[PDB]
């Protein structure tokens, strides 16, 4: 395991830096020569692999997004193309590739290792959606959680006294997590996501109490994935009379600096995808599960596709509310 | 079950008032009558006892500190004080008692349960210290250590040209995690904590390489449970020259907002020990461990005394600096 690469893909999430710095520190730690790939998998198509050193990862540990870059590549679903990628991590006798990013990320890894034996590939787990299999939490979700509190904080703040009702859209694609741990972070009487179906008409009567007795600043927190904050006012004002504060939180969730639980689980997950491939281990993404730090096959990442909506915190939550 | 009461006791750590909140709204919810105790134990002795309603929560997650209060009660460790306490618990028909504070907290209410067969103790683990028996986590840990990092922030965003070098006396008592994932995550060159041999003349000769090679703003971070600050800065001093800027950081560690990651904490544990209670158990703490939430006797708290430091994770943080 002389020559490593690593490389970000899909959207950002705070904590990439990280991961990359503990990618290269460890490797160089072991002897190990590190090359950074820009711009996701354009870069290895367009052969932007250059060598990094100690001090290439100096000042990036708090530093959000991505240093290498990232971009969209489409025609990496082909065959034909990724033999251009493969060929140009094989000139320079790169062995081994870590990917940070989504699930969509690691598909690209997963076709690498089944079309070249010779490069190992691990998958870091970077995304603020928390909808990785075999891990209980992805690198991002900690710091975007806070970024919503944070901005659901500004939005009260700023707000006018007639604000009875603020509905806010947080990302999570197609996970509820988010979500539900923001919501009941900001004390939200409700929260709408996914996994549960939501009844329109039974948080028009919750709000409908909040103001009839006299309550202001009441909180709908929505999941992106199961409708938009504009839609989901045009669905309550069916039944009551609302244009509060429809706030659509957007890309910034992505950006700022990783918390502490975000360094630390990216520099424990960078230096154990290191530790793999020099062990030899191939398709695997990384994780932590049951608070240790754990490796699932690409395969077992991808088939099952089950990984528990809590359904008895989300009821806490409303509990609380 | 009744009717219960619920106290805070020990140091503030952010997320106190998050456990407070879900024990008073899951109590109420149950159709349970709650009583704030004022004061911590102090309060039950002086019978500082009041009924807390749904209201009397509002606006309450996001607060930091404790709005029940805490206070010193050595005299607590009377047994005939404790039957003062016992009794104007029993005046009022109280049949549960929540504590939310340190190990300290702890023994007042194993006192009570084995003194009063009437009542029902829980413990809910409120300390930024993390060193709590049968929890991987307290409430407050997260939000403590977010405070370091944004406190190394304002050192360095606020430091001369010079300050080769910034000793940092984080909190933590006699458990050296906070410095530990604190320093991971400022990218600290060293990490002084009770569990490892501290090599002063070997940290000297990892600031003298810094400096030498003309590097800035190099950071050792120090459990005040190992040494002080100053103690540290005089240490090195016997070998090389420093005095840059010895940082106390201090009370500010356990104020401030609880982090999502606290807030969430504190909610299911607050929402748990009512389900305790009302389950028939006592004379326990709960946590999490492994991921799951659980409950273990204040016999295993106190016996086995032990909660591993990571020496895997202290290398991996000096792998990385
Ligand atoms: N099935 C696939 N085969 C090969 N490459 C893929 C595949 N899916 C995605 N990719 C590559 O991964 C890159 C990042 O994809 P995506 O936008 O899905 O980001 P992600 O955050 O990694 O995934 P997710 O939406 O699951 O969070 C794509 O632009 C593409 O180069
Ligand atoms: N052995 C004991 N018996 C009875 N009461 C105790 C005992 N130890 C502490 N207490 C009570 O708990 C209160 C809080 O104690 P302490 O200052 O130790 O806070 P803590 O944060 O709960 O403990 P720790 O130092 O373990 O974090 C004390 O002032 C006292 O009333």
């Amino acid at each position: 395991m002389k020559k490593i690469a690593v490389l970000t893909s899909g959207g950002d999430s705070p904590g990439m830096n990280a991961a990359v710095r503990a990618v290269v520190r460890t490797a160089i730690y072991n002897e190990i020569e590190v090359y950074g790939v820009y711009h996701g998998y354009q870069g290895l198509l367009n052969d932007d692999i250059h060598k990094l050193e100690l001090g290439s990862v100096g000042d990036t540990i708090q530093r959000g997004g991505t240093f290498l870059y990232s971009a969209r590549c489409p025609e990496f679903k082909e065959q034909e193309v990724r033999k251009v990628a493969i060929e140009n991590l094989r000139k320079r006798g790169i062995e081994g590739l870590v990917v940070i990013g989504g699930d969509g990320s690691y598909r690209g890894a997963q076709r690498i290792s089944e079309e070249c034996k010779e490069i190992q590939t691990i998958g870091i787990p970077g995304t603020i959606d928390n909808d990785i299999n075999g891990t209980d939490f992805t690198i991002g979700f900690d710091t975007a959680l806070n970024t919503i509190i944070g901005l659901v904080d500004k939005i009260r703040d700023t707000a006018s006294s007639h604000a009875r009702t603020f509905i806010i859209e947080a990302m999570g694609r197609d996970c509820g997590d988010l979500a539900l741990w923001a919501g009941l972070s900001v004390g939200a009487e409700t929260i709408v996501v996914p996994e549960v179906k939501t009844d329109i008409k039974e948080i028009a009567d919750k709000i409908e109490q909040g103001i009839k007795r006299g309550k202001k600043h009441s909180i709908v927190l929505v999941a992106e994935g199961c409708m938009t904050a504009q839609d989901c006012q045009k669905e309550l004002s069916q039944y009551i009379n609302v244009d509060n504060r429809v706030s659509v939180l957007g890309h910034v969730q992505r950006g700022g600096s990783p918390t502490g639980a975000d360094r630390v689980l990216a520099s424990r997950l960078g230096g154990y995808a290191v530790d793999l491939l020099m062990q030899g281990e191939t398709a695997k993404g990384v994780g932590i599960k049951n608070n240790k730090i754990v490796a699932t096959s690409f395969d077992e990442i991808f088939d099952g596709k089950d990984h528990k909506f809590d359904y008895s915190l989300y009821e806490l939550a409303n509990k609380l509310s």
